[PDB]
């Protein structure tokens, strides 16, 4: 019956995740009457903006939305903390590969977001993530030896129970170092990255077919159609679906992620070179020819960028497509860079000399942003929110040390300034003298940082030099200070160490002890980004950045005549036929009691 | 018996004195087995490597801007390189206020073309003897590029192999 | 071209190259040299843990503490 879970949800006990849902019920146990849609709101907050809702209101045993008994147990018992009910709830579910890692993914979050509570939040929330974390990688591990070829299935196919979303983008959603650490996902990582070509091809061996394209044609490189009819034929008949043809090899080897990324990476170092000569060797008054060629780079690289928002999800909605866009950080740093570069071009052509320099200024800063987007590839992760938790708090606790030391050397500087000299009457040389020098003084070695006499540079006599010098240290005697040289070392002495040591050290000690714990963090994370490259490069077109508008011609007169590319991924998300999935799951329940 | 070789002989047996010397230190140090070192090596050079070329880049990125912003196009190709690869990357290296090195007209002459014996073009001047672009911006400039590069990266470098 | 014939040398082998923790046990105690065997033994599993490369849940992890 419907309405009596609704009750259940009604009777929760007090928990954050009943504030979340009390809090917007406003635009204890038994009052109130608490619609299922109002949940499954809140359930996509802490699941993930992309999946689609879970519970249609007044649609239910009839936009998919299946009804499965064992999944609201599961849930109940996992969005409130119970160790022990949830343990009871798994066993009534289906599949069992994405319940584990969406109860995992939901326990994370609902553990960062907590704030006030840390008693509850930390420990118990992140120890049962983990337990259902190891759950998961061990079923999943017991699949995988008994047959090895279906359990690749299992990982790409659509759950409707959870949303229509995939087993394989809520275990890497939610940052789980394990379940990517296992051999099988792995295989099916490289699998896809190597694309048409098989596998154990040589590194070399890619590029140098790369370069000489009848060297391929030669049987230089294995690849997988052979390979497969190969083996599978032959095993199969000697114990006891067509031969790749005449022409269909080329856009075969074309069309393979891991030969368009070093076609891709080429391009753009290719980009940079033409840059770096053309902002330097010869900026013109007017536009000269090798001038141009970087703005039809910028044209096809911005309807590049149009495309990949048009066709990276099939969201269908405008704000479901650009918020999930502008979600990213290398599109960010895309953005910023193709900004600059238009205003410079606004500015290039003003014809006023006064403009003329700052949009040479905007296009160097323009080329410093695509110097960093290079190291963005091979560094730096996709993820948005990540950065920010680390990102905040070491630049605050860095933000408070240098105000910290900024004080003393103020107050180091305008003591020293004040003992020593009448009263100065050009503001210039007070701040130049009071907070430039001992700034500068600390970073210098300490016999080099002896520089104290009366009178070498310092003049005088008729109020103050103008070309560059500053007022002399008052004299009693002639060639003396009235001030000892010795209290003046002295105090040099005490500030130099106060400030050299006791302060500097703890910088150190903070950003070395983050440093220590990034680079002692894991060994997976190499692993980590291999997947994230492989979004990017699997989804865009083989033919590299000069020509990609030859590119874009073809693929928008497809778009609007018929429709093209009925599966956008084809390598990754699949519907699988009705007769397969029953009997693909109850395999799956089986070596679930095995384990 | 022909001039021109007679020099390249004497760098080859100076290079073969080098190969003799360390064939003394293998006895003392290194241990026989050919299979071994290859293990730690490679994952080691390549982890260098890729430190070394994340750090190239950040450097040609700071020499191209800050040639692009001051000067006039040069005409010499030899300039460009030894003003924008070379002097960013001895600039890293060298302490902070010696790193200061920042005025209009010391060595560089630009009055015809340029000078050829050994002085760069100079910077443009709106007024005598004064840089269009303020010091102080080349000077907050080169202590965000002297932080980044001398601090974070190298700081990386220095934990994998003290590790 | 020796080759002399014993078993206690063939089911030990044989238990040793296919990652068997008890039943090379049993099979150790019928071989006639024992200050061969087991050091022979764990040549074989820490060349054959090294080349593995692919799998390293059984080869690290087994292998290297079963030639420990
Ligand atoms: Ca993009």
């Amino acid at each position: 019956r419907e309405e009596t879970l609704c009750e259940l949800y009604s009777h929760l006990p007090s928990c954050f995740f009943l504030r979340k849902l009390a809090k917007r019920v406003q635009g204890l146990p038994g009052s109130r009457k608490v619609c299922l849609s109002h949940v499954s709101e809140e359930v996509r907050h802490l699941l993930g903006s992309f999946t689609q809702p879970l519970y249609i209101a007044s649609r239910y045993k009839p936009a998919d939305t299946v009804w499965d008994p064992g999944r609201d147990l599961f849930l109940w018992a996992v969005v409130q903390n119970n160790r022990e009910l949830a343990e009871i709830g798994w066993e009534q579910c289906r599949d069992c590969i994405a319940a584990a890692l969406a109860a995992s993914k939901i326990l994370r979050k609902l553990a960062q977001e907590s704030g006030e509570d840390d008693s509850e939040e930390a420990t118990e929330m992140l120890e049962l993530a983990n337990h259902y974390e190891k759950q998961a990688i061990g079923v999943f591990s017991e699949c995988h030896s008994w047959d090895a070829q279906r359990a690749q299935k299992l990982l790409i196919r659509i759950s409707p129970s959870w949303g229509r979303s995939t087993c394989l983008w809520l275990a890497l959603e939610a940052h789980d170092k394990s379940f990517i650490a296992h051999s099988g996902v792995q295989a099916l990582l490289t699998q896809i990255w190597c694309g048409e070509l098989s596998v154990d091809n040589p590194h070399w061996k890619v590029l140098l077919c790369m370069i000489f394209f009848p060297l391929i044609y030669t049987g230089f490189l294995t690849f997988r159609r052979d390979e497969d009819i190969q083996r599978q034929a032959e095993r199969t008949q000697q114990k006891l679906l067509k031969p790749l043809n005449c022409s269909s090899r080329l856009m075969s080897f074309l069309k393979s992620p891991q030969v368009k990324f070093y076609w891709n990476i080429a391009s753009y170092f290719g980009f940079l070179w033409l840059f770096a000569v053309v902002l330097m060797i010869d900026f013109q008054t007017s536009p000269s020819w090798r001038e141009l060629l970087l703005y039809v780079w910028l044209t096809s690289l911005v309807c590049e960028e149009i495309r990949q928002l048009y066709h990276d999800f099939d969201g269908s909605g405008f704000r479901r497509k650009a918020k999930m866009y502008i979600k990213d950080l290398w599109n960010i740093l895309d953005v910023l860079s193709i900004v600059l570069f238009i205003a410079g071009l606004i500015c290039r052509l003003q014809a006023s000399d006064t403009v003329f320099y700052i949009g040479k200024v905007i296009l160097c800063i323009d080329f410093i942003i695509f110097c960093l987007r290079l190291m963005a590839i091979f560094s730096i992760s996709r993820t948005l929110g990540p950065k920010i938790i680390i990102v905040r708090r070491m630049m605050l606790d860095l933000f408070f040390f240098m105000f910290l030391l900024s004080i003393w050397v103020v107050a180091y500087g305008v003591a020293k300034q004040g003992i020593l000299i009448e009263n100065e009457e050009r503001l210039n040389w007070i701040i130049r003298g009071a907070v430039y020098e001992p700034y500068i003084t600390i970073f210098g070695n300490f016999p080099t940082n002896i520089d104290n006499t009366l009178f070498d540079i310092s003049s005088c006599s008729v109020n103050a030099s103008d070309p560059l010098k500053p007022k002399c240290p008052m004299l009693n005697a002639d060639n003396t200070p009235v001030f000892p040289e010795w209290l003046t070392i002295m105090m040099l002495c005490v500030y130099l160490l106060f400030a050299n040591i006791l302060l500097l050290n703890l910088l150190i000690a903070i950003f070395n002890y983050t440093f220590q714990e990034v680079q002692d963090n894991t060994d997976t994370i190499w692993k980590f980004q291999r997947y994230e490259l492989i979004k990017e490069y699997h989804s865009r077109p083989a033919l590299p950045p000069p020509f990609i508008l030859l590119s874009h011609l073809i693929l928008f007169i497809r778009g609007v005549f018929l429709r093209d590319l009925p599966q956008r991924h084809k390598n990754f998300r699949q519907e699988l036929e009705q007769t397969e999935e029953e009997e693909l799951l109850s395999w799956e329940a089986y070596m679930k009691d095995n384990y």
